């Protein structure tokens, strides 16, 4: 009876969501940008021993476009759960409002409109948001201070306009705000849950494509193998994926923001792990790091209690990432 729609299903996080849904036996519909991406994903699922009869794809070439999901939800009236995992990709930015904040905000509204009008059987929407909407960064960072599932990044709309880096952060905050504004205003019959991941690391659900460059967050790792250093909170992608299932499965997740952050990390600390665990790689050397004393402290025991499983630690995450390469 439960049919789960997953937007942008070929992505790094979304492929792990799709794999997790199928291991749990859920009928799954993934949106892909092309027939080839859909056939490719189905073949990955087949070659992994999963029941590929549980998976189908729909072609949605442009996920932020007006009405982009209208036809998919006509063709699949059985959808009861909609995991909106993806925001449209962005590239070289010249107009931060028009190229970053606008497509992010309008993309989520356009998706919510289509769900409300065409997804008449949808009971739960899960929004993949971001830890960026929860804690403050750069000069707005609050090192030593606690953030929890109710905290918001204080960045204002105008502050987000200043440069692409803050525009990306602001895009996450104000896209999620658009969802909250849509609920209060239009009062849809479906319930919402948010998953707010920090830096997502870990192995790909199925396959390599190109060992030379992985998804953006995992370039924190592959850059070392291949370096802009980083600091903050990490979360293993498999924990992000499991959290999306709990997000629609439980009643206590309605109106909740699940803070998907495990433990602090640095790029140097990840290099230390690769140095100790992969001796045939003795790599590259750096030193210009940040120290975590720019980061808020995460209190997410509420999330960890709702999720009810133990997170994968950084060593296992990094080890599993390297093994695929
Ligand atoms: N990874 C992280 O650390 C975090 C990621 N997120 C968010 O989660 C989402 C995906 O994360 P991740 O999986 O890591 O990124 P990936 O690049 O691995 O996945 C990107 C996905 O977005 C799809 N996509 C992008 N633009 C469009 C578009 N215009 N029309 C249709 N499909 C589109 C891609 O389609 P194709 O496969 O066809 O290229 C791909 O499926 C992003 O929105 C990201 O901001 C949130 C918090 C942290």
């Amino acid at each position: 009876e439960t049919v789960v729609f997953v937007s942008g299903a070929t992505g790094f996080i979304a492929q792990q969501i799709v794999k997790t849904l199928l291991e749990a036996g859920y009928k799954t519909i993934g949106s892909v940008r092309s027939e080839e991406k859909g056939k490719y994903l189905k073949s990955l699922i087949e070659s992994a021993g999963l029941n590929s009869n549980l998976f189908n794809y729909v072609i949605v070439k442009d996920i932020g476009a007006k009405g982009a999901f209208n036809e998919a939800l006509q063709a699949h009236p059985e959808v009861t759960v909609f995991l909106h995992t993806a925001s449209p990709a962005t590239f070289e930015i010249h107009d931060v409002e028009k190229e970053l904040l606008k497509p992010a905000i309008e993309g989520t509204i356009n998706a919510l409109n289509a769900i409300t009008v065409y997804g008449k059987n949808v009971q739960r929407v899960v929004i993949t948001s971001s830890y960026a909407a929860v804690a403050g960064f750069a000069n707005l960072a609050t090192p030593g201070k606690e953030v929890n599932e109710e905290s918001w990044n204080p960045i204002t709309y105008e502050q987000a306009l200043e440069n692409p880096f803050l525009g990306y952060i602001g895009s996450k905050k104000f896209a999620e705000k658009a969802v909250w504004n849509y609920i209060e205003e239009k009062k849809p019959k479906w319930d919402v849950t948010f998953v707010n991941p920090a830096f997502v690391l870990g192995p790909q659900a199925f396959a390599v494509r190109d060992k030379s460059k992985l998804n953006a967050s995992n370039e924190i790792i592959n850059s070392l193998l291949t370096p802009q250093q980083f600091v903050g909170y990490f979360i293993d992608v498999r924990d992000v994926a499991k959290a999306h299932l709990i997000a629609f499965e439980k009643n206590e997740t309605v109106g909740q923001r699940l803070l998907l952050a495990n433990a602090p990390f640095s790029s140097a600390g990840i290099l230390d792990i690769i140095e100790k665990d992969f001796p045939n790689l003795k790599l590259d050397k750096s030193k210009s790091p940040k120290f975590e004393e720019t980061e808020s402290v995460v209190n997410n025991e509420k999330t960890r209690r709702i999720l009810g499983f133990k997170f994968i630690d950084l060593k296992k995450s990094v080890d599993d990432t390297i093994k695929q390469l």
